[PDB]
């Protein structure tokens, strides 16, 4: 299929050249981090719930969901998410801000159909950890 193999093309070229850039840290699982503003809360642990303000893009930079002028904060349980941000989730102390850079195998893989995400798409987010709830 002509769009898997152009996002896969496009997100490789991206991580590689990324993996390179001051501030990126490059995690073993291949998801990518930079860490924007650091805050001194706590880090959430897997079993945790968060509230976070924030914005996904493709690397073309079209923004697909964003929590932006929507005036509430989005919450979610730590390992309901995509693998990508489960594992960033539990790096990330409470009140910081992170881009992170998510390969497509830790975010909706090769067969994503179509959609917003469609197949083998690498996934951009900016992460503001508001609070932790234990
Ligand atoms: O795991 C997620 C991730 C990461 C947390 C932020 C959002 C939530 C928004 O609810 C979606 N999910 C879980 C999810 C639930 C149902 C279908 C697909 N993904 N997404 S997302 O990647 O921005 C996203 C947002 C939207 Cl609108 C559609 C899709 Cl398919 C994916
Ligand atoms: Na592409
Ligand atoms: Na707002
Ligand atoms: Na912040």
């Amino acid at each position: 299929n002509k769009k898997a193999d152009e996002n896969k093309v496009k997100g490789e070229a991206f991580l590689t050249e990324n993996k390179n850039k001051p501030g990126v840290v490059v995690l073993p699982s291949g998801l990518q981090y930079k860490v924007i503003n650091s805050g001194n809360g706590v880090k959430p642990g897997k079993s945790d719930t968060v509230t976070v303000e924030y914005t996904g893009r493709l690397i073309d930079g079209t923004v697909f969901d964003s929590t932006e002028k929507t005036g509430k904060p989005a919450t979610f349980q730590v390992s309901q998410v995509i693998p990508g941000w489960t594992e960033a989730l539990q790096l990330m102390p409470a009140g910081s801000t992170w881009e992170i850079y998510v390969p497509s195998g830790l975010a909706y893989g090769p067969r994503s159909v179509g959609g917003p995400i469609g197949p083998n798409e690498t996934l951009i987010f900016k992460i503001h950890l508001i609070s932790v709830k234990k």
